């Protein structure tokens, strides 16, 4: 079997992408944030503290004839940005673009952090990292991808994120019409539960390519590109007037500047991020200081190839017994 679903940016800056997901019988359609950096499928629900819901579409298990409460199971998650949520667990039927999984763990939020409440466009998250990171206790649960793997034509999914435009998540097949040239595959380490890989280096604009190993994770659930301080300093040094601002919390630049592209290596291949992808607009309404899309990972502890990098490529998440990541230009 296969599945295909359109994913849409939630705002004018591509801060996140939402994809419609059908849950329950009859279907309840929720717009979920597909997150290859986490492994919980959790949703706003009829059980969520009422004051913590502000416009989200909620999952109502009591209206689904296929929902079963997973007795005694709870979940609690904290994301690298400080957001968090927790609740109890149902199993139900979950469908993504024609691909159906029965008995999927659907984690019902009882409590969500403020950043989720204020995001009226995101009804929940669909985790696509490895199931070892799932937070359900006392019995760990599998991700949607792990549950679907056996019935998929090929144990893969692909991310084709758009720049200020819709894109596509495909499950079980590779669309050879969606990219140019060849796909370059690179080894993945699952030892931390992430889609973790090693980039072979970088270039700033038309500068010389620097061969150097950068270990990081492919994370559709993170907006920006977080790289080591040496690399990030080399990039912003090429933008007149750019500086790291402690009050803002990262590199800012004059909104009148033109940004250079950023190239990152995948084996012997190169993915080029156009400079416009790195502009995240004014730091406050009406400001002439703009926020940069490439930031330092020094405070994080791991390098993150977030949406800024991934949307410049066609990305294959190969969940074979030896997992790999594939990157192609598009
Ligand atoms: N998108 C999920 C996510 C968020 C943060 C991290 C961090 F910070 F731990 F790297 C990993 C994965
Ligand atoms: N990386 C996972 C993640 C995704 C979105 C959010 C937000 F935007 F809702 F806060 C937090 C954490």
């Amino acid at each position: 079997s296969t599945g295909s679903a359109t994913t849409t940016p939630i705002d004018s800056l591509d801060d996140a992408y939402i994809t419609p997901v059908q849950i329950g019988t009859p279907a309840q359609t929720l717009n979920l944030d597909f997150d290859t950096g986490s492994s919980d499928l959790w949703v706003f629900s009829s059980e969520t503290t009422a004051s913590e819901v502000d416009g989200q579409t909620i999952y109502t298990p009591s209206k689904s004839t296929t929902a079963k409460l997973l007795s005694g199971a709870t979940w609690s998650i904290s994301y690298g940005d400080g957001s968090s949520s927790s609740g109890d667990v149902y199993t139900d039927t979950v469908s993504v673009g024609g691909l159906t999984v029965t008995g999927q763990a659907v984690e019902s939020a009882k409590k969500v952090s403020s950043s989720f409440t204020e995001d009226s466009t995101i009804d929940g998250l669909l985790g696509l990292a490895f199931s070892t990171l799932n937070t359900v206790s006392p019995t760990q649960q599998k991700t949607f991808f792990d549950n679907a793997k056996a019935s998929l034509d090929s144990p893969v999914f692909t991310a084709d994120l758009g720049y200020h435009a819709p894109g596509t998540y495909n499950f079980g097949f590779i669309d050879t019409t969606a990219y140019t040239g060849s796909i370059t595959y690179t080894a993945v380490s699952t030892k931390q539960g992430f889609w973790e890989w090693t980039s072979t280096g970088y270039a700033v604009g038309s500068g010389t390519f620097k061969s150097t190993s950068i270990d990081g994770i492919a994370d559709t659930g993170t907006t920006l590109l977080y790289l080591p301080a040496t690399v990030v300093s080399a990039y912003w040094a090429q933008v007149s007037g750019a500086k790291s601002s402690s009050s803002v919390g990262g590199y800012v630049f004059p909104c009148s500047a033109t940004l250079p592209s950023f190239t990152f290596g995948v084996g012997s291949a190169r993915i080029v991020i156009p400079g416009d992808y790195i502009d995240f607009g004014p730091i406050s309404t009406g400001s002439s200081s703009c926020f940069g899309g490439i930031q330092s990972s020094a405070g994080i502890g791991i390098n993150i190839f977030g949406d800024v990098a991934l949307k410049a490529a066609f990305v294959v998440f190969n969940g074979a017994t030896t997992p790999t990541l594939g990157f192609a230009s598009k």
